[PDB]
């Protein structure tokens, strides 16, 4: 069940994800997964970052789920579930701003 996952915030907007993730206590890679505002059926992975150019900021990545079944940010790297996707990006930064670290406090 993706609901019940503690990093799943469901139906919260992009601005709300930023409100939550822009807290100075959050390290790089603090993150949550929410519904997409623009794509039905898709999700957004919202991730905090920090650099001396930008300070604290947030990136959003769309996660699609095919009817054939896989979950992905890039179709070149698919997962059998949202959990395994989250599990993989918590170990590999790849094209993300930072590898996933901590679940966003509420």
């Amino acid at each position: 069940s993706i609901q019940a996952e503690e990093w799943y915030f469901g139906k919260i907007t992009r601005r709300e994800s930023e409100r939550l993730l822009l807290n100075a206590e959050n390290p790089r890679g603090t993150f949550l997964v929410r519904e997409s505002e623009t794509t039905k059926g898709a999700y957004c992975l919202s991730v905090s970052d920090f650099d001396n150019a930008k300070g604290l900021n947030v990136k959003h990545y769309k996660i699609r789920k095919l009817d054939s079944g896989g979950f992905y940010i890039t179709s070149r790297t698919q997962f059998n579930s949202l959990q395994q996707l989250v599990a993989y990006y918590s170990k590999h930064a790849d094209g993300l701003c930072h590898r996933l670290t901590t679940v966003c406090p509420t």
